[PDB]
């Protein structure tokens, strides 16, 4: 069923609700027993947010190797993303850590690092380029090269130095500042269109390691991201671009991280951004 009709359906009907508590029903339950162990207490930002054990990233170290995150692989759009929470204090050397190990070229962040007067995540990159940052427990040391402040977005060049081989990368911070405290945006071109940067950049492509996707939980905005490109690139592959079920791609993602959407109001924003996205670049 075309979603535009399946979209004014649910409208007319008022049904969002409704529609959102079907899939909450319907959704994976897999274990997290690394992410509840007490020695992991204060890797998590959200005591109900935690990373399933068969998909979860792995530190390369044998001390510790958990961080809240988890490997999202969607097998015939043939696309992979890493989700993640925003960085806490003790755990901004084991993000700069996972960039690293997974040979990711991309960081995409959807939140401020403080609103609703509290702080949604650690202000983990240098803001100024004479002022770098080092990460003692991880050996690396991160440098801002280059920032481009528009209206919507921010874009940052950054340099990760593996200080124990002397190896440098670029790695490139797409920051999505104007993302509302309360509720979702009106329309979704602004949306739409940082992801259409992140895509031009190479950051999402098969020759570099995934992307890294994160807001405050790494599951609300960050779900929003990782399924309208899912949904819009299975719309460009497949013969007949009407078969793509967003609800289907939603389930088949959430095996991998629970919650993804978490408000009926974010799953509507997503229908929003696919269909507009779809109607905006079928021709153009
Ligand atoms: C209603 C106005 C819109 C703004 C953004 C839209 C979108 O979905 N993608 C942006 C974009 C740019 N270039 N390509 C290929 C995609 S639609």
């Amino acid at each position: 069923m075309e979603m535009e009709k399946e979209f004014e359906q649910i409208d007319k009907s008022g049904s969002w609700a409704a529609i959102y508590q079907d899939i909450r029903h319907e959704a994976s339950d897999f274990p997290s027993r690394v992410a509840k162990l007490p020695k992991n207490k204060n890797r998590n930002r959200y005591r109900d947010v935690s990373p399933f054990d068969h998909s979860r990233i792995k530190l390369h170290q044998e001390d510790n190797d958990y961080i809240n995150a988890s490997l999202i692989k969607m097998e015939e759009a043939q696309r992979s993303y890493i989700l993640t929470q925003g960085p806490l204090p003790n755990t901004v050397g084991h993000f700069w850590e996972m960039v690293w190990e997974q040979k990711s070229r991309g960081v995409v962040m959807l939140n401020r690092v403080m609103e609703k007067g509290s702080l949604k995540c650690a202000q983990y990159w240098p803001q100024k380029e004479e002022k770098e940052m080092i990460f003692e427990d991880t050996n690396l040391k991160l440098t801002l090269i280059s920032e481009d402040i528009k209206s919507y977005y921010t874009v940052r060049q950054l340099e990760l130095e593996n200080l124990t081989t002397q190896e440098t990368r670029e790695i490139l911070h797409f920051h999505y500042t104007t993302w509302p405290d309360f509720g979702v945006p009106e329309s979704p071109a602004s949306f739409l269109n940082f992801l259409f940067k992140v895509r031009e950049s190479g950051s999402l492509s098969p020759e570099h390691g995934p992307v890294v996707v994160h807001c405050s939980a790494g599951i609300g905005r960050s779900g929003t991201f990782c399924l309208a490109d899912t949904c819009l690139l299975l719309m460009d592959k497949r013969k007949d671009p009407s078969s793509v079920d967003i609800k289907k791609v939603l389930l088949e993602m959430r095996k991998f991280r629970m919650g993804l959407i978490q408000t009926a109001d974010q799953l509507r924003f997503s229908y929003l951004a696919v269909i507009e996205g779809a109607k905006f670049i079928m021709g153009d």
